């Protein structure tokens, strides 16, 4: 019934009650644990999603069973009943998404959830306009490096009828282009929007940092091609605070991570285009972007720099380099003054976040497996610390690519 | 298409699909409401017939005899037994192949391409605690073998109704004494605070060090449990050094070789062995970075970033992972130099990868626990760290059990 969760480091027990408010199942079944896959494959539905999201809208402003909250009951009854759908208050809207960020449980940030600045693009009817919207988001969330966490909210879905998509998965990516010789230059998660983006027009680069066009697309018709004004993408040139030759890499990364392929769920609406950004956790690009084997794999030209000993793994030349690779991505980061959070500092923030959230709610749905930073994972205190993981809407969803 | 799991792996995009599931007969910790994947510890008539059925028909599969003569006649046999004893017992070579079977079935062990090599020590015969501390000795000796570590296990008789347990207190064969201080504060391992404060009531002399070896406690059915010393010649230690940074040895940190495990329970055909210690070699994060660098253990963090001259005032420094580096390296390095077995989480996960390919051909799936495959440091440096998992009960297995006291 209640998930006793235990901490192994500090011997401190809680439970949690909060997953009862879990209405949509996971994968896992008492035969098997699913829970390392990334991803697994009327209007009476959509009424009680909305009845249950009002009822959380009210509540959460302790007008809970008061006359405003019985009235816009009805107001969704009333549209439901009428049109088989029903549209939100800019508000509720503001709530929703500050809470599908709170039940993200794949997210390490969640401590900062509830300052997110959120822009109502519902009055949106083209491409033209999406793009002139991702721009302003653009321009709010980096504010010349002190970063802000945004959203902004697209047009919901609608019956038939196509979506409002972004086919870029980041607003801000880089391109991948598949060399003769089969390897490729540039990051290779982007070898096929960069492919789209080519096959639509655009003139490429040929370097290994060219930030990618979006692909906007309004309902039912084909994406249209925008470029991004590039002195609105903030860029981080990568360096080290000791070791003199790191620059000439020619390394960077752009300073905003922000999502743009996800749906976001709320009281049963669904949102197709609803982009995100927060700011970057240095494992992110340090040990990820530039360190997987099918990312841009820099470890052994790092390593080799660094003068290692390459020819076995004893040495641990790719636990120094690693390590080596994310200071150089913190240092310059804080020098060009661009938020930024490392493992250590984020990991504490969310225990802190976990305490305040067990007071709040009863507990926190969290995936461990992602929670957990890429390196030094038990130098961490998540590592330590059971947790429990669990569906809550409103919610972010992964949703296939629109092609 | 498949009605089974199907298992990705993101750094090849290469897919199987997990058909071995199938044959769990026990269920874990997780619901489709909610995922406890991340816990430790989750939460007899016709049922012994059935396990013991099961595991037979475990046995004749290994050996290519299904449905044969001598198959249906040892089902009959173990019927026989059941069916008036209310217990059976496993032949010789069964019991070596369901201990193989157990630690193949165990999801959180990244060693298993090991697996089919375990020296399998018989010891249903022994009748007293002076004799399980033979036994132990025996193992010890096989399995050091002066640094050219083996696999192996020994196996004490099974539960019977109505007889006391064979137990072993200690979680493990070598363990070092936590000495609880005046200033509240521990000396030694903090892990083992409490087996040592018992072995202190049982009558043990206690050291004064941060690396003493413990004595064991040893518990034959229906008696008290007995103190045994290990003789130090046959506990094999590692004193450890860095390979450049210097004053690394004068720190005076060591460990032991024999990573043993005898506080668990193993399970064959329904028949239970609580006390079958087993063991192996260690893979090095376990030393350099659980042992010695959690908050709650050795806790050598800090001491270590002084004396590497980090800055320890902020976490943007990452002093926590350069000194952990090091750490594992010394340990690596040191074991290398003694000349005792050990594998570095690279290697390691690196044939755990082969092993999940074999088992894919042999079985159709393999058990495992992803938190517990990926290595406490540089995880996504690793294969496995890509690589989905499906996490199962299968049996015969090992169980942790509760403390005796
Ligand atoms: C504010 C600073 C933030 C930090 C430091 C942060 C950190 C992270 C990290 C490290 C991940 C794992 C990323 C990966 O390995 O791919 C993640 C995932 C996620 N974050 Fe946050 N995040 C932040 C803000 C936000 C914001 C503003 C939102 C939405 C408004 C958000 C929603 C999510 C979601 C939905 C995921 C799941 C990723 C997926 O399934 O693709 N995060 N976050
Ligand atoms: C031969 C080299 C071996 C290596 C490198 C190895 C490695 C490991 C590691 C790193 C763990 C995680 C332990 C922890 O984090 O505390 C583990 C757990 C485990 N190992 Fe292995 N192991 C080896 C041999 C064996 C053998 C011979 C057996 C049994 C016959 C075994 C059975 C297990 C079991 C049952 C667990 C789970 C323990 C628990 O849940 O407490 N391993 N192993
Ligand atoms: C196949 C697949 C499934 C899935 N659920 N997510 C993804 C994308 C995962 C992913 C990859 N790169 C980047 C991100 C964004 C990470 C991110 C997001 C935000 C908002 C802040 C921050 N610091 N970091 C997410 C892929
Ligand atoms: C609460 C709890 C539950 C559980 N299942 N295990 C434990 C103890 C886990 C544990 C701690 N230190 C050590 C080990 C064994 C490590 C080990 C064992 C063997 C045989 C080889 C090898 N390389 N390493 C296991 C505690
Ligand atoms: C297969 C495995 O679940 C997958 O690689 C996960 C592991 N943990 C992760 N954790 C984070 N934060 N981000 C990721 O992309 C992943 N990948
Ligand atoms: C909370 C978490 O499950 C727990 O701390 C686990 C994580 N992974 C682990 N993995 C191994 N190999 N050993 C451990 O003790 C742990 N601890
Ligand atoms: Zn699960």
């Amino acid at each position: 019934k209640f998930p006793r969760v235990k901490n192994w480091e500090l011997g401190s027990i809680t439970y949690d009650t909060l997953c009862a408010q879990s209405q949509q199942d996971g994968p896992c079944t008492p035969r098997r644990c699913l829970g390392s896959l990334v991803l697994p494959r009327p209007a009476e539905q959509l009424l009680s999603q909305a009845r249950d999201f009002i009822n959380q809208y009210y509540s959460s402003i302790k007008r809970s069973g008061s006359q405003a909250h019985e009235e816009r009951l009805q107001e969704v009854e009333a549209e439901v009943a009428s049109t088989g759908t029903y549209h939100l208050r800019e508000s509720e809207l503001v709530f929703g998404a500050k809470q599908a960020w709170r039940n993200a449980p794949r997210c390490v940030g969640r401590i900062q959830w509830g300052k997110l600045q959120v822009f109502d693009a519902r009055d949106c009817s083209s491409a033209q306009e999406m793009f002139t919207y991702i721009c302003n988001h653009i321009k709010y969330a980096t504010n010349r490096g002190n970063l802000r966490s945004a959203i902004t909210v697209f047009p919901q879905r609608a019956p038939g009828r196509g979506d409002f998509r972004i086919w870029n998965s980041q607003l801000v990516r880089y391109a991948g282009y598949r060399q003769q010789d089969g390897s490729v230059r540039g990051d290779p998660a982007n070898v096929e929007i960069t492919e789209l983006c080519i096959q639509h027009g655009w003139t490429p680069g040929n370097g290994r940092f060219d930030v990618l066009p979006l692909l906007l697309q309004a309902p039912d018709e084909a994406p249209e091609l925008f470029v991004l004004p590039p002195e609105l993408v903030l860029e981080v040139p990568l360096e080290h605070p000791t070791l003199e030759w790191f620059a000439a890499l020619g390394l960077r990364w752009y300073a905003l991570p922000a999502v743009s392929n996800m749906l976001l769920e709320i009281g049963g609406l669904e949102f197709s285009a609803a982009p995100f950004s927060g700011w970057y956790m240095s494992t992110e690009i340090g040990t990820r972007n530039l360190c997987d084997p099918h990312r841009y794999n820099i470890l052994e030209d790092v390593a080799v720099c660094m003068d290692l000993d390459t020819r076995t793994t004893s040495s641990l030349w790719k636990d120094k380099a690693a390590v080596e690779i994310n200071l150089a991505v913190l240092h310059s980061f804080q020098l060009a003054k661009v938020t930024i959070v490392d493992h250590h500092a984020a990991t504490v923030s969310f225990m802190k976040h976990l305490d305040n959230e067990q007071k709040a709610r009863g507990g926190c749905p969290a995936d461990w497996a992602w929670i957990v930073p890429p390196i030094s994972g038990s130098l961490t205190p998540v590592f330590h610390q059971e947790m429990v993981n669990y569906i809550l809407s409103p919610a972010f969803r992964y949703q296939p690519d629109p092609w």
